[PDB]
């Protein structure tokens, strides 16, 4: 009825899926511990990719700060730029080539960069507005089109999501049954597979 | 039983309502389909609502730098509040008279931090404080009391969570029915409603 | 059957809990709403935490500043230092002689601090750099070890995680027996209990 403990006729889900031994009992509640985790793991997995899309910010403060430019006030948008400039080429896409040619025009974008900065540190501004005027190149050169980081990101989370709504009513349903042991392994699942993908994000970087 | 594949004697969550026929059938599809896509859009924009409320940041941006300036560091106290200033007035209640008076208050707020930082640009120092003890008058005019647009939002955003909730479980009763048509509507309409209203807060502004 | 209004053979979760009488579905109700409130103020509870861990910021916004100034550009590294410094003493564990050893250390932190910018204001640059390394010991001595409150915070964090997912199954059971007294106590416990701690985390700081 109303919170057993059974391992007869209890069913998961699929009419093929019933189970009527202990042996079956554990490998039941095996896999509902792991759906359980790989549920925590997606959510938290999913938050991290939409965090590091950031990359969207990066994108508008140096286009945003082109146009700021576009009076010697100049070089605080510059070096607003090279620190926008600089975490955006640590940046790469979810689990080379296109990569090393990404990586190696935001070197030429931070040169460039540098050398509008020491005309502005000298004193010389309409100099250093036409300097910036061609960073614009070198953008559209090699970073503006690869854009494609941010289109894949946004599609690969969707298709999460969804894989996430799915997974959480089939928890929901396993739960339902109100068999103590699959209830207990979800509940587990969800405890224990939290810690883990949380220690994970530990293990990776931790601002904001 | 369990995951089943029909249109005869489904009950979907109310007496009255009983689906013996393939049409009705589609439309207790398209309305689980439906149900899925706007509980999507109600946490996104129940989201979108709170972020945007942003206005208390700035709102005690602005008040924490007139007791910062209340000593020639006052210059970057109220660049910080021109700045915070700026995005205040670009703020509006969700979806015009009162509108037109908060706006034009605050090009008032902006004027006269412009004329107390060009007092500090010269080197004016206990005059630049004397101009911003009169900034407090103007905030009192005209933006203070309208304040009103954070609790008509805080209001709303509540109003949005109980039904937000109500929703969530409505769609949890329905794939408890265990018919895979109905299922796989939820699942779609999570999915593809997801997806939309997504896709539209990408179609608004995106920083942070 | 399906969205019924009753107080009669009602079963709630457990064997031992069944409801025959209206005096026992008030207990069953109040038990729902209470529920549904635990609820709202365990996910929001949770959420205020994990922002107040801001200290992994700060911790790592003071580090990060040691290596950057160990070329006058050290006053504005200091600066990020002394705010980071300031907002990291206000912290506390969730509910004193070790805090009162922690926060008097952070005293002597931003006294050290001001020395070394009263050098980078006078233009001494390398006496300046000296003085930070000095820093690194004091940290050591008082703040470093106690990294114990952000260990505490993560586990007590894990622990209402798990109590947050078994009350939401546990209020899915409760709303799945379609008792329509039930289903309503918890949909009202989940609008008022979410409403009064939000209050609560508006009665506390507000800011991003
Ligand atoms: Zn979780
Ligand atoms: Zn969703
Ligand atoms: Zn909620």
């Amino acid at each position: 009825m109303t919170f057993y403990f059974g391992y007869t006729n209890v069913e998961l889900l699929f009419a093929s899926l019933v189970i009527n031994t202990p042996g079956e009992m554990v490998a039941a509640c095996f896999g509902c511990f792991l759906l359980a985790v790989l549920y925590e793991g997606l959510k938290i997995g999913r938050e991290f990719l939409l965090r590091r899309n950031d990359l969207e910010d990066n994108w508008e403060t140096l286009n945003d700060n082109l146009k700021v430019i576009e009076a010697a006030q100049v070089k605080d948008a510059l070096t607003k730029m090279r620190a926008a400039a600089l975490d955006a080429q640590k940046a790469t896409p979810p689990k080379s080539p296109e990569m090393k040619d990404f990586r190696h025009g935001f070197d030429i974008l931070v040169g460039q960069i540098d050398d509008a900065l020491k005309l502005a540190n000298e004193g010389k501004v309409k100099e250093a507005q036409a300097a910036a005027e061609q960073l614009k190149t070198t953008r559209n050169a090699y970073i503006q089109k690869y854009q494609r980081m941010l289109s894949m990101a946004h599609l690969l989370q969707t298709v999460l999501h969804v894989i996430q709504v799915v997974v959480s009513y089939f928890l929901m349903l396993v739960f339902m049954t109100y068999n103590a042991y699959l209830c207990m392994a979800v509940a587990a699942g969800a405890g224990l597979g939290y810690f883990l993908f949380s220690w994970k994000k530990a293990v990776v970087v931790d601002i904001t």
